[PDB]
DNA sequence: GAGCGTTCAGCGTTCGTTTATCTCCCCCTGGTATAATGGGAGCTGTCACGGATGCA
DNA sequence: TGCATCCGTGAGTCGAGGGTAATAACCAGGGGGAGATAAACGAACGCTGAACGCTCC
């Protein structure tokens, strides 16, 4: 396994495939249901349908294989075979593949310069081409073809001369006969004019006849090659009157012998020239046209490949018309398409051996061309061959397409056994590496391992009779499970699975009941709540796969989030409710037993007990050796004339017993920490744990602050009552005085003063200060101690609005398609909403749940697509060799005399590494190569240096993927990232996330759309696909002095640029509402209105550099504006993957194409051996190109393949004949090959272990 | 030797065998002699994006 | 050269489950495999005892 090359086949290719011929349409006999003679499922051809038994019934048995009964020409070999062996169906008329014409024309390619309206009217038999001219005869007896139409000339004059003189003649008589009668008044006028009509109808005759002997002159004059001739009748006169000159033909046929007389190399060479020297959009056909034929002529493989003449079969195994049960019968429908290509085949040559005219021959044609269209690609031209009529039938391509197509159903995705599916509760009395397995899913589990186990205890005497046992369920079946699945991890996954920690390895654990107990801590990693929730269950079998489910993806060792290092097992539902009860200083309660000193913690204790002290007081409290104290109490100390060391011995401290207990949690060294811990800080210790010490340590701390959280959650006593939700008593007043402030609006509307929109605007907007009035007013009614303020102040779950509009006022609601209702909700949850309130609430809630689910839809396709981009960027070198970095902000906004930090220091310039030392009074304070964290920055900003230089992943100069060095330390870890990790596949799912999260819309359009920029995750998909902005902002190119024309038309703004240069002419929209003054200086890089910045200009004027800093600038404040942080690195690998290639232009002498991406590598390779040529390099400038675009134009055709285009990438790695190196990651898991990326490496799978002599000179 | 005692023997003597004849329905093909001479028929509304392809 | 049009592509995740319709119709001939009765050999038996020995008077 090298490489898959891919390619035309042509016809004896096919033929050499097949190992017989189909020759009916037979499937199986109506009785005996066995495989007919020479049809489809033929045994002859395919393969026996019994393992090794022939058709006639001679040689059944199975030691005489390897032969060919006599009878039958059956070889006998294994029923397997079936899968692989393929016929071939002979045509007797040729065809046209319906993927090479037909489709986009990039593949198709104008190869012969035919419209592709030109090519449907003579493939199908509607219009003749002329497929060759004897044009050297036609010049050397053109006197002999001349004197033969000049002599037909004259008859046509003659003919004339007679017809015309006997109408002279007619005329003449009948105006004199009848005046000699005079019978009426005008006779003789009357038939005259009768008489003249006559004369005009042969007139008219006359240019009939000439006009079309002229006409049929004409188009032998004109009769080059590939000449479509739409009109049969005069195709006929051609034909009759002149043979052996042109050759003229019709369908398939006649492009084969197209293409036997094309001459491919001498069609680019006038290709090329029309590129070197050319203008206008005849430049850019030539251009596309040069792509396809080019490739054919560099391939070896000729072109007739476009025109098949034998059609293979799929092997009948892959078709299959498998019986089912009731006595009914199940077929495939590739089984109907090739009956019909089979059946037409077959009656064509009826038709062509006894003599049949050209329109019943033709039909034939026509309808077996279209039955081979169908067979390959149902539904490329008309209506499509329906069948029973209820559905289209199936076709080849159908099977290579779609989401359901065997690329994204059957080989990235599989079912798997050894697996199980269940709902999950909570468990808290689980340790973190500790998962419930149920008893009756566990033994069907480890059935195979039970069943050895058995055998070998003794129990069960046989593998049959332990088969029969554990079905049973006997009694010492479960005695045996218990010791099997012990040490035996067991990978716990939720449906979704956004980002890596959905799937988790656990200990197993046997328990009652049928629902998976999970532990309450990883829950959230998971997004798992407890409504009703299956969770699947694998089981890693092998030796190599059980140990990486306990080193790399047990449940302990996953505390941070890979996204930004954020400890994600803290959840804060009912723990950290505890915990902020637990430390909290005192008037929580009666603070009894306060202002007082104890002898020790545990005197304290005995206190609480008989109920004198309680647990939030503050007191005075010693302490045991070996407990630091804090950090400030470090310099101060107790009496004495001696020096001491209070760090580690006897210490009193002002605090509370809750805040004793609560320490005692955290490990000895750690310092004391005396405040209210809610949930920042709470988050904070456990990020600073993660830092400072092992990894063992911070998982047990974890359980115990688990255990500690909900023990006094029980305790706390928060409930919900009617009288609990307090409403403010002021809020009556508050309404009122906003309605009759309102209600003077409404009066100077109804007397005309105002529009109704104007109206709406200044409702809308006196409504939203309401709604905050009556906010303030509810937040001091509410006392600190009540449940519902003390839940949401903690952190625990909520938010201050959804508090708001359960006591006061909702306020104003969304009216369908983004409106306001002028008539806000008065009324809050607890005083409950009248009728009509809650049908316009209703108008937003459903809007809310369908837009979520839609969400959800595009941040999976956004994530999709962003991981075949951001694939084959693997970590493969330990320290680049570079100096390039990339400078950063680390403190900015600093008031004068002060210096003051950037706001996003964490997410942006944490967790990289220098790329050159800082020098600010001579010294280095960190120097190069050291990654940064919280007391390296602290160092900086202290000193006073306001910007640091660190290596980051798009300078990285690696020839393969990216260094340990320039992608920093990782995140989850802590630690610098290993050799072989997969950062791209990380750094995607860690931006499509948090998509179902973002749900951001303008909360109404102020009946104007184009003003406000799309927001949210349909302004990310469009940063990622390098696309144009909805609301388009134009950016300076260089300065001058710019001004505005308000022409009616359209408005306008046109800059004149200083130092003499060539004037620039900016169109713009009527309502443009720039912002820049008159005759005025402007910058480069500024831009001149508002809107969202053109991502492509940015690149072309201002740099790569600078368009690196906008696209991860732009993003990030998408989700800034949410919550959700993602460290820069994550952003700056998939822009990196964007700015690779290169387009080239002026591409005389690097000899490949213009105008076409090219990846930068192998420009920077072609220009240097062309000056070593000593020829002049080819220019290339950069460009950027969308995920989509960039994933497609890939090296890997079979990754791109299972990418969104499966047809037009199979299409023209056909014609390119590209042979994909196996390298990469997509790709290798179609295989079944090791992925590289960790332990799939060459280095480390290849290590070896043997022990030490001192080991082996023990025992 | 008497009288009967075991056991090859080759030889008949038809019965053993497999191997040769010979009579029968599904299955395929061909043929009807007034005159008869261009389909029914099922649709249709997502959404954005882009690039080919037509045409003023 | 610009503007107008249409065509192709993609659009989440795991759960639950099995059947679809309609019009000249016949002798007439005749082939071709699928099931029904006498001839070639050798093996059970068959009396043929005959031809050998095994004990007994
Ligand atoms: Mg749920
Ligand atoms: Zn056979
Ligand atoms: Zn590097």
């Amino acid at each position: 396994f090298d490489e898959l090359r891919i390619g035309l086949a042509t016809a004896d290719d096919i033929r050499q495939w097949s190992h017989g011929e189909v020759k009916k349409p037979e499937t199986i006999n109506y009785r005996t249901l066995k495989p007919e003679k020479d049809g489809l499922f033929c045994e002859k051809i395919f393969g026996p349908t019994r393992d090794w038994e022939c058709y006639c019934g001679k040689y059944k048995r199975v030691r005489f294989k390897g032969i060919i009964c006599e009878r039958c020409g059956v070889e006998v070999t294994r029923a397997k075979v079936r899968r692989e062996r393929m016929g071939h169906i002979e045509l007797a008329a040729p065809v046209t593949h319906i993927w090479y014409f037909k489709g986009v024309p990039s593949r198709l390619g104008y190869l012969l310069d035919l419209a592709p309206k030109d090519l449907e009217k003579v493939i199908y038999f509607a219009a003749y081409m002329i497929t060759f001219v004897d044009e050297e005869r036609r010049t050397r007896d053109l006197p002999s073809l001349e004197a033969h139409v000049s002599v037909e000339r004259q008859q046509i004059e003659q003919r004339r001369d007679s017809d015309l003189e006997a109408r002279a003649k007619k005329l003449e008589t009948d105006l004199a006969e009848l005046e000699a009668e005079g019978a009426k008044a005008d006779v003789r006028r009357k038939v005259r004019e009768g008489a003249e009509r006559e004369m005009k109808q042969l007139r008219d005759r006359a240019q009939r006849e000439i006009d079309r002997l002229d006409e049929v002159w004409n188009r032998f004059k004109n009769l080059k090659v590939q000449d479509l001739e739409g009109d049969e009748l005069l195709y006929r006169e051609l034909r009759d009157r002149f043979g052996t000159y042109f050759d003229g033909s019709m369908g398939a046929a006649a492009l084969q012998k197209r293409l036997e007389s094309f001459d491919l190399d001498e069609e680019a060479e006038r290709l090329r020239e029309i590129i070197r020297t050319g203008k206008g959009q005849k430049k850019t056909r030539a251009l596309k046209r040069l792509k396809v034929v080019s490739a054919f002529l560099q391939t070896s493989n000729s072109p007739k490949g476009m025109v098949l003449d034998c059609v293979p079969v799929i092997p009948p195994d892959l078709r299959p018309m498998v019986q089912l049960d009731g006595g009914r019968f199940a077929t495939s429908d590739l089984n109907d398409l090739y009956r019909r290509v089979i059946n037409r085949n077959n009656r064509l040559k009826r038709l062509l051996d006894l003599g049949a005219p050209e329109i019943i021959v033709n039909n034939e044609k026509r309808m077996l061309q279209e039955a081979v269209d169908a067979l390959f690609d149902n539904g490329r031209r008309g209506r499509p061959v329906t069948g029973p009529g209820n559905r289209p039938l199936k076709s080849l391509s159908d099977m290579l397409k779609g989401k359901q197509g065997r690329f994204r159903q059957n080989l990235l995705g599989k079912r798997v056994d050894y697996s199980a599916r269940s709902v999950i509760v909570v468990g808290p009395q689980l340790k973190l590496h500790q998962c419930g397995l149920p008893k009756a899913m566990a033994l069907e589990l480890f059935k195979p391992f039970v069943m050895k186990r058995l055998v070998d205890l003794n129990h069960a005497q046989n593998i049959k009779s332990a088969k029969r046992m554990v079905e049973r369920g006997r009694t010492v079946v479960y005695d045996v499970l218990e010791e099997v699945i012990a040490e035996h991890p067991v990978l716990l996954n939720r449906a979704p699975t956004l980002h890596r920690l959905g799937i988790q390895a656990f200990e197993p654990q046997l328990v009652e009941g049928k629902a998976i107990q999970i532990h309450p801590l990883v829950c959230t990693a998971f997004n798992a709540d407890f409504d009703g929730d299956q969770m699947a269950v694998h089981l890693p079998l092998s030796a190599e796969a059980q140990a990486e489910a306990r080193i790399l993806m047990l449940s302990s060792n996953n505390i941070l989030k890979p996204a930004d290092g954020r400890p994600v097992t803290m959840p804060t539902q009912d723990m950290v409710l505890g915990l902020f009860f637990l430390t909290t200083d005192s008037e929580g309660r009666s603070p009894k037993g306060e202002g007082r000193a104890f002898g020790s913690s545990a005197e304290a204790i005995m206190a609480f007990d008989a109920g004198d002290l309680t647990l939030q007081a503050k007191i005075d409290i010693r302490f045991p050796v070996g407990t630091i104290p804090p950090r400030g109490f470090e310099p101060p100390a107790r009496e004495e004339g001696e020096p001491e060391w209070q760090q580690g011995d006897t210490f009193t401290l002002k605090t509370t017993l809750g805040r004793a207990l609560f320490n005692e949690l955290l490990p000895e060294d750690y310092p004391f920490v005396d405040y209210e811990v809610g949930k920042k800080q709470l988050s904070e210790i456990v990020n600073d744990l993660a830092e400072r010490y092992p990894k063992v340590i911070v998982a047990a701390t974890l359980d115990n602050l688990k255990a500690a959280g909900f023990f006094w959650a029980t305790r706390s006593g928060v409930t919900v009552a009617i009288s609990d939700i307090v409403v403010p008593d002021a809020k009556k007043e508050i309404v009122k005085g906003y309605e009759g402030q309102d209600e003077k609006v409404q009066k100077q509307y109804e007397r005309g003063l105002i529009t109704k929109e104007e109206r709406t605007q200044e409702l809308i907007a006196i409504w939203t200060k309401a709604t905050n009035e009556v906010a303030e007013a509810m937040n001091d009614n509410f006392p600190k101690t009540n449940p519902v303020s003390m839940m949401v102040n903690s952190g625990a779950r909520g938010n201050m609005m959804q508090m708001r509009q359960i006591a006061g006022m909702r306020g104003l609601v969304s009216n369908a398609k983004n409106e306001t209702i002028p008539r806000p909700i008065k009324a809050s949850f607890r005083e409950g909403l009248s009728v009509l309130e809650y049908f316009i609430s209703t108008h937003g809630a459903r809007k809310g749940l369908a837009d979520t689910a839609l969400r959800t839809a595009d941040s999976g396709y956004l994530t999709r697509r962003l991981v075949d981009v951001s694939q084959d960027v693997i970590i493969r070198e330990e320290d680049c060799g570079t100096e390039r970095g990339l400078k950063l902000p680390i403190a900015t906004r600093d008031a004068d005399g002060t210096l003051r930090k950037a706001e996003d220091v964490e997410t942006s310039v944490y967790a990289r590494m220098l790329a050159e030392d800082v020098v600010i009074d001579g010294k280095v304070i960190a120097p190069a190569n050291v990654d940064l964290g919280d007391v390296l920055i602290d160092a900086l900003v202290a000193h006073g240096v306001e910007e640091v230089k660190t290596r980051s992943i798009l300078t990285c100069e690696s020839q393969v993927g990216t260094c340990a060095m320039c992608y920093g330390r990782s995140l989850a870890t802590g630690k610098l990232v290993d050799i072989g990790e997969a950062v791209g596949i990380i750094a995607a799912q860690s931006i499509g996330e948090p998509g179902t999260q973002l749900t951001m819309r303008t909360f109404h359009t102020g009946g104007v759309a184009g003003d406000d920029i799309t927001q949210g995750l349909p302004r990310v998909v469009e940063l990622f696909e390098a696309r144009t902005p909805k609301g388009v902002a134009p950016i300076s190119e260089a300065s001058g002095r710019v001004r505005i024309e308000e022409t009616e038309k359209t408005k306008k703004i046109v800059v004149t640029p200083d130092d003499g240069s060539d004037e620039t002419a900016f169109p713009i929209s009527k309502r443009a509402r720039l912002l820049v003054g008159e005759g005025d200086h402007v910058e480069v890089g500024q831009k001149l209105t508002v809107g969202a910045t053109n991502p492509h200009d940015v690149l072309r004027i201002l740099g790569q550099r600078a368009v690196q800093v906008h696209l991860v600038g732009e993003v990030q404040k998408v989700y800034n504006s949410q919550g959700v942080s993602i460290h820069d690195k994550h952003i700056e690998i998939i822009i990196r993957q964007m700015l690779r290639r290169v387009t080239i232009i002026e591409s005389g002498d690097a000899e490949l194409l213009p105008g076409e991406l090219v990846e930068r590598t192998k420009f920077e390779t072609e220009n240097r051996r062309v000056v070593q040529e000593g020829g002049h390099p080819a220019s290339g400038r950069p460009q950027l190109m969308g995920i989509t675009k960039a994933s497609l134009a890939t090296e890997s055709w079979l990754s791109a393949a299972s990418f969104q285009e499966t047809t037009r990438v199979l299409t023209d790695a056909a014609i390119n004949a590209k042979s994909d190196s196996l390298i990469g990651l997509k790709e290798n898991v179609i295989i079944g090959k090791l992925i590289p990326a960790g332990t799939g490496l060459s280095r480390y799978r290849n290590i070896r272990v043997e022990p030490t002599e001192e080991a082996k000179a023990a025992m």
